[PDB]
């Protein structure tokens, strides 16, 4: 009966069926997005409204739609029509994929640029890449998708190891129109295949690895109830899922004692982009918000026992919409298991003799999304002590180029004539924080470091400094390592039993943010990637970093204008949006498929509990 | 046959003989640390000459002594009698641990101390503390602990909740001897217990936790030969055991096609202090090297299969030399396994249709120490693709002090009435460098970003620069979290198939240094701490970055002394020394026992290998 209980099948065919009745999925509409609304804030009185978001896009040149659909009531509950030269196009849809490279192989500049290349257009792949916001006056108001082309030499081969350079073409997907073919000179086609399963270039397979068996014999520790509520060593929470977000957490609670205590209401990766640092204006344009522009839930993979997920797996299975409103399943594309995590605490006393050990553990809550060439794993870490944990892992294949002759400063040489441009993923986690309830606050914490003199004789003495975050307008903060600089979320209305509010601390890893220059499109798109911590009043409109519709929009919407309100966020409703990423400098190693990198975040009770909250842990 | 191997129970006891008939272990005299010397460089004679190094010390007063021995030819090589006012006091002996608490129970002084705080002399601990060098000048080259306080109520009470707050003694431990007694006014003893074994405390003990078992049903991937020589996943590696670094990892290399690569040739954690940072005149002067003052390896536990570690373990069992010269085995001391880690790559392709994925595995070599207070894991990675990773895992118990009544900018609170001073956990990690053999140079690389304009038009261009460190006198390098900084090393002779020399980056965590004043004590002492890396020309008494006897040592030995030298470090047999560290604000989650906390450094290939090196890994 949960309202925060994933959305079914019934309830997409019933979106269907509403939307139809009343004209708005006509041959010529696909939905572009598809999904449930929470709760609005005040959810006491239980009338329940399953309310459902809708992008519908209109294949023959009229107006997408922005509408509201209430399953609960059965009734439409608001429809408009969106100016998108104003507010954006929608999302990419997986559809035009395929349209990009069938529009290029009839149009004579294309053919003519090919055939200079002596490349059959039967064999060439075309990327089909968002398009950003540039210097074309004729893009504005028009869904645009840039091309970039790839030589598959057959049909098993990987296409990213031969990328033709030089040559670019804009294509309105809509109109059906070549609009440029730009080819700035040709480039040889790298030769080597980058055919990571052919035996010529793997070698004999290792044959010295031997099976690691993960079993609980009795079951695992957490359960799953209502389809997506989990309890696990004293957590609860529910398990959502949405199209564009994918997995998104809400109502993170720690059962301390008989009281079940609040800690975040919703956590989500709310967007990420990745900008590519080359200035070459074959790819200089090249910017994708892979979670705005592209939708990650929606290109989930199936998880294999055994592969992908390994020892006492639960899944869930989400639904979503196609195209046409029909419920698709995505088979087992959310794993959750516990995993043992090494020492928890442990002391040996030399005066009391008695020796401790606790092991640690952790619940992971993961899905794997493939967009193009690159592939993301989002763990979500739960562990025994209190500690969230978020984690991205980075895998796939590299964005290639050709390796110029002479070298370069902006790309990476791979193989032979083939290169990889630098380029950023930079995430946005929005955390929608209840610390103990809903009055939270924001400290930023630095280190301090104090002069040797009077009171401090010797000159060993260090201390540390909180400074609160009471309106929006100075709640802008970049990161410090060298202060050692840290966010603490407290609720100045809870007390722990030492008088002091109770509070968690941003634990983030310090990478750079933004390396873009300030007055480029990417820094006015993404806006949220030039600052490592920004906190905002809640507002139920306020959703992504970006602003509800990324594709070609022209800049400023999100962050910077949601601060620009100037809120109290001294002890209110607060959302922290936490920027972080790597920056890629590619190597060998990355080539022909890239070995996992990491990044993430965590956050670690600060004095919300009244002393370690794993004293009650038995032994193994 | 191998020079590396762990040292016999019959080599000490030789090396017992070989000092006993010599006149040099008398009944006066105590063995205060034994380690087996690495080979000369140019060990292609295989003239295998096992060499130990002893430090004596003199409990009736004579001048210690510094003592080479070779259990090869039966031999005492040299024997220098140390002027310890000079170069520094030996480490601390375990057999001193209980004079200072029984010297201090027949003090007038002291007992005058205790009266006035009703504590019964009975239940008084006195903690063993390293003295430091300060004002005093009567301690130069004498024998000094410091004591603080904690009682116990009852044999397995632990005392470190009871801190008696206010009193601090000195004590020459040679001539038994208490020099001073500062009493700086009375505080109450905190009242409540942190007995974390207690039923009252824990309350009802976790039903919920369901068993995870890890099992190997054919063994483990790894062969240990020789006694300490591992071979996995194309790794090779020997595992020595030093009484005062604890393990030590010699000849690192993988196996890249037929050919053995050298990466690493002696790894370990040189050092560790932890500097306080409370500027009370009871332990402003409280800095504990660890390592260097209180050997490490020597307080290593014995690892329990299910608790300590988990899976298919391999134990090594070292052995050590007493006071007396006596072999002991620390039995179950290191703990060897593999982990599975996940997924290594992935991919699925859109238009090969190709679905990839490979799970990851790393080995883990393990061992844990206990020094009074404080207990520490030391944990090295190697991962199947190539990268390398420490990691230590910090527990125990926080070291305690009265709460001040009306607070403290410089000690939390952690229950009513009891204090945890604030303090930094510092490493130092010596990394003897053999990147494809012994011609290696360290580039310090940051990213570059770069100005919209010509040649940048869009503004979406970053680069990186590189900065070979060429001399010791400019090898002396702080992080830089903002610009991305890391330190490549590589070797100029050894190129890749792509014409670029081969190489290792280093990715550190770029936590605070040493927070205490540039001109204090502690800074002087600890140089290596205020910097996150060294580089140094290799030279073979050139061991630990404090010097060899750390213990009372006035200060600039090591590192600063070392690198004055100014050597050639371009393309040379180099030495990298990484600092990094914990600073700890405690809270009261970390009270009575406390959760682990981590830090640590990795390295990854940097175009070393042609391609990725787990090309070959197959399916699980
Ligand atoms: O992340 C988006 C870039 C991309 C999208 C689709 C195909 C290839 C590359
Ligand atoms: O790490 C050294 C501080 C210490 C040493 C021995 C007993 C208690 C505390
Ligand atoms: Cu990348
Ligand atoms: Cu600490
Ligand atoms: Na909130
Ligand atoms: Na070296």
């Amino acid at each position: 009966a949960s309202p925060f209980r994933l959305a079914s099948a019934g309830e997409i065919s019933e979106v269907q069926g509403i939307l139809r009745t009343a004209g708005l999925l006509g041959p010529e509409k696909r939905i572009a997005y598809l999904g449930v609304l929470d709760p609005a804030r005040g959810a006491g009185s239980e009338a329940e409204d399953r309310r459902f978001r809708v992008f519908i896009h209109d294949v023959s040149g009229a107006r997408p739609q922005e509408v509201t659909v209430s399953v609960t009531n059965g009734t439409v509950i608001s429809a408009v029509e969106l100016d998108t030269a104003a507010t954006g196009e929608l999302p990419v849809l997986e559809e035009e994929f395929e349209v990009v490279e069938q529009l290029l192989a009839t149009d004579e500049r294309w053919l003519k640029a090919l055939a200079a290349r002596n490349l059959d257009v039967s064999k060439v792949r075309v990327a089909p890449l968002s398009a950003g916001v540039f210097e074309y006056a004729e893009e504005r108001g028009r869904r645009i998708l840039r091309g970039l082309a790839f030589v598959q030499d057959f049909p098993e081969d990987s296409a990213w190891a031969h990328p033709v350079d030089g040559l670019v073409a804009y294509v309105d997907v809509v109109s059906k129109e070549v609009t440029r073919v730009i080819d700035t000179g040709v480039f040889p086609v790298p030769a080597e295949h980058g055919n990571y399963t052919d035996p010529e270039l793997t070698g004999p397979l290792r044959t010295t690895q031997k099976p690691i068996s993960i079993t609980q014999p009795e079951g695992p520790s957490f359960t799953v109830t209502g389809g997506n509520h989990i309890e696990w060593e004293k957590w609860s929470l529910d398990v959502g899922f949405d199209v564009r977000e994918g997995v998104v957490l809400h109502n993170i609670a720690f059962r301390d004692g008989d009281r079940l205590r609040p800690i975040i209401n919703r956590a989500s990766i709310a967007e990420m982009v990745v900008p590519y640092g080359d200035p070459s204006p074959i790819r200089s344009w090249q910017n994708y918000f892979d979670t705005g522009e592209y939708l990650v839930g929606q290109y989930a993979n199936s998880l294999e026992l055994g592969c992908d997920c390994l020892g006492d797996i639960t899944y869930l299975s989400p639904v979503i919409s196609d195209a046409f409103g029909n419920p698709r399943e995505i088979r087992n594309g959310i794993c959750m298991h516990e995993e043992d995590w090494g020492i928890l605490a442990k002391h040996s006393d030399l005066w009391s003799g008695i020796n401790y050990t606790r092991r640690n553990r952790r619940m992971v809550i993961s899905f794997f999304t493939t967009i193009g060439n690159y592939d993301y794993g989002f763990y979500w870490y739960l562990y025994l002590d209190g500690t969230i944990e978020f984690e991205a892992k980075a895998t796939g294949v590299v964005f290639t180029s050709a390796f110029p002759e002479g070298g370069s400063d902006n790309i990476s040489q791979l193989a032979p004539g083939l290169g990889a441009p630098f380029h950023q993923h930079i995430f946005s986690a929005r955390l929608d924080m209840a610390i103990d309830g809903f009055t939270n606050r924001v400290e930023e914490e630095d280190v301090v470091r104090q002069t040797m003199g009077p009171g401090n004789e010797r000159g060993n003495a260090f201390s540390r400094k909180r400074t609160v975050l009471t309106r929006e307008s100075e709640a802008v903060r970049e990161a410090d390592a060298r202060t050692g600089r840290t966010w603490i979320i407290s609720n100045p209305e809870s007390k722990n039993r030492l008088n002091e509010p109770v509070g968690y601390k941003l634990h983030a890893h310090n990478q750079p943010t933004l390396l873009a220059d300030p007055g480029s499109s990417i820094a006015r798109r993404a806006a949220f990637a030039t600052k490592d911590l920004w906190v905002t009043r809640y507002a139920d409109d306020e959703r992504y970093p970006t602003g509800d519709f990324v594709n070609q929009h022209s800049g400023g919407a999100g962050l910077p204008s949601y601060i620009a309100q100037d809120r109290d966020i001294d002890g209110q409703d607060i959302v922290v949006w936490h920027t972080f990423g790597l920056t890629h400098f590619p190597r060998v190693e990355d080539w022909p498929i890239m070995p996992v990198d990491t990044v993430g975040f965590k956050l670690r009770p600060e004095g919300f509990f009244d002393r370690s909250p794993v004293l009650d842990v038995p032994a193994n």
